[PDB]
């Protein structure tokens, strides 16, 4: 049965605290689709209540502690989430948890520290003397005491900060000074050297710190029964400290732990450096593919559909790939906004759930809208691509990547799916038909479009092609009738 996760979260959900309450009572409605596995957002205390997560105050605080103003964090309570994990898991849906681990935000108090000012185009080069900021790095946690963990942090668990307290100069990004202070390594070199991205940067050559979020990890995975994670800002992580985290967490658990991580680069080289860099023991989101159908959908017909797939993750290393339409960082407003254009979104769908590479994941946002922008609800067009994936991707699969506005490709079925098989056919342009191979043996037997967008049926010709059709920007879903 085809894999298909769901990003349960957008940027712009109201800070209602009623989150885990809505994802508890869509549990069984996500099953029903075909959705075997939700990644939630940061489930712990961000840097206040309205934080999407990623400020990562306290991690062990999963809205239970009263810090930063609040108890619950922007989803709700820890009870409350507990109670999500479970209706998920009692329908039989894995839970992946966000995981940040590059920096904390949101301190309790500064330390005079001293420190050097390098370059933000190239963090490598420094542009000042030595000299005491006032940095943001000092964590006790008051809300929450030594409960599960009495960790506390210090300016010496973090390489740097951007944020001078005394004097409070934007576009500064400071390094520590201090015995074997230095920007982890190897992390993306954009900049010279990309570790630092935001608030206080975590120092992953710190053994005190890497051993605290081995177990941190270990806590999380335990506390809410996780199934895997997504791992946040690995591109500013040192690549082996997440390698060795995720093996650490893994053979701590006994469990599988899959994981996906966020390599934001539009540069599958940069991809698939930071896979041989952790061994491939985890999936990348392909971000390549989402800039194509970024892309694609905004040129108009004018892309050259043949070429959607290339330079992407799914297409050079489909079993290290978590495919995806959009995500929170690229709807709209967003700092990496890049939304895929409506009329190309069923499209794009199609290409990541009907087809057998990658693992598709479905976005919040685009399944039930973002009302905050005037994104409407586009379930009623995926739920028929849902079911598609479901019960009839399945099988040999024969691409049909021919064409500068059609393309298609067919999918077999198998035995262990009753009447699976399909023909996806799309056109970014005027609509037509292709030829297309589904089996021999689905000789005879009449098709139609699952999405509904061609009225009609197409019948299987004795040698197993059929002419498949689709409308002008459009595309349609063939299966067994
Ligand atoms: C998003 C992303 O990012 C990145 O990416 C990148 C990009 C963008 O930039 O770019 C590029 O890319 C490119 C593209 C684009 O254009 O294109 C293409 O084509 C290409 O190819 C590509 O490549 C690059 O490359 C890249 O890389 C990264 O990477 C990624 O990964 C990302 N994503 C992810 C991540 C994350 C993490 O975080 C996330 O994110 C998000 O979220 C965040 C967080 O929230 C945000 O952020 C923002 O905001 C923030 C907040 O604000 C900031 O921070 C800052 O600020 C602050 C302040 O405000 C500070 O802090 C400090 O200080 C303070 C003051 C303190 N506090 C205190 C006080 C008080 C009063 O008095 C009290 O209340 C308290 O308590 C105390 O404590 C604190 O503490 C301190 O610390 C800091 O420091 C700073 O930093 C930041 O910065 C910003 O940024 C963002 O935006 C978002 O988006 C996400 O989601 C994920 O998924
Ligand atoms: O809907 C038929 C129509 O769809 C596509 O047109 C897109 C156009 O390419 C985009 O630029 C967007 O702005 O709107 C249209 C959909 O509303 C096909 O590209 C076009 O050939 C086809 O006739
Ligand atoms: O085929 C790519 C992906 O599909 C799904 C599987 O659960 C996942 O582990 C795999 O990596
Ligand atoms: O007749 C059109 C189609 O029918 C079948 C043929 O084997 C295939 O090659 C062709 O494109
Ligand atoms: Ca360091
Ligand atoms: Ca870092
Ligand atoms: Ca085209
Ligand atoms: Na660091």
């Amino acid at each position: 049965t085809n894999g298909t996760m769901m990003q349960y979260f957008e940027w712009h959900l109201p800070n209602d605290g009623q989150h885990w309450n809505r994802l508890r009572d869509d549990a069984s409605n996500l099953r029903n689709r075909g959705i075997t596995a939700i990644w939630i957002p940061p489930a712990w205390k961000g840097t206040s209540q309205n934080d999407v997560g990623y400020g990562a105050y306290d991690l062990y605080d999963l809205g239970e502690f009263n810090q930063k103003g609040t108890v619950r964090t922007k989803y709700g309570t820890r009870s409350q989430l507990e109670s999500a994990i479970h209706a998920l898991k009692n329908n039989g849906v894995q839970v992946y948890g966000d995981v940040v681990m590059n920096h904390k935000g949101g301190a309790d108090a500064t330390e005079n520290v001293l420190a050097v000012e390098v370059n933000p185009n190239n963090r490598n080069q420094e542009i000042s003397g030595d000299y005491t900021i006032e940095a943001w790095t000092k964590f006790d946690f008051p809300g929450r005491g030594n409960t599960y963990s009495d960790f506390k942090w210090r300016w010496y668990h973090f390489d740097g900060v951007d944020w001078d307290q005394s004097r409070q100069f934007q576009n500064r990004i400071y390094k520590f000074r201090g015995d074997g202070k230095a920007w982890d390594w190897e992390v993306d070199s954009e900049n010279g050297n990309y570790d630092y991205l935001m608030y206080a940067d975590v120092d992953m050559d710190h053994p005190e710190v890497v051993n605290e979020l081995r177990r941190w990890g270990e806590w999380y995975t335990n506390t809410l029964n996780l199934d895997g994670f997504r791992i946040d800002a690995v591109k500013h992580i040192k690549y082996s400290f997440t390698r060795d985290w995720l093996t650490h967490v893994r053979n701590a658990t006994g469990k599988e732990m899959f994981a996906v991580a966020e390599f934001w680069k539009n540069d599958l080289g940069a991809l698939e450096n930071y896979l041989n860099k952790t061994n491939w023991n985890h999936s990348v989101f392909d971000v390549p593919l989402h800039y194509n159908l970024y892309n694609a959908s905004n040129s108009g017909g004018n892309y050259d559909m043949a070429k959607l797939l290339n330079g992407t993750v799914v297409q050079k290393h489909p079993m290290h790939a978590v495919t995806f339409v959009d995500n929170h960082d690229s709807q709209p407003g967003e700092s990496l906004e890049s939304f895929v254009q409506e009329w190309f979104k069923p499209l794009a769908y199609a290409l990541i759930l009907t087809r057998e590479q990658g693992y598709p994941s479905v976005f919040y946002g685009d399944y039930y809208g973002i009302p905050t922008h005037s994104v409407p609800a586009m379930k009623a067009k995926i739920d028929p691509i849902l079911e598609a994936r479901q019960n009839f991707a399945y099988g040999t699969q024969h691409d049909y990547f021919d064409h500068h506005n059609i393309i298609g490709w067919t999918r077999e079925g198998n035995t262990t799916h009753p009447n699976s098989g399909l023909a996806t056919i799309m056109s970014d342009g005027p609509g037509g038909e292709k030829w297309m191979y589904v089996g021999q043996n689905k000789a005879g037997q009449v098709w139609h479009d699952i999405t509904g967008n061609k009225p009609g049926t197409v019948t299987i010709n004795a040698d197993g092609w059929a002419n498949f059709s689709v409308n002008g920007g459009s595309v349609s879903i063939w299966v067994k009738r």
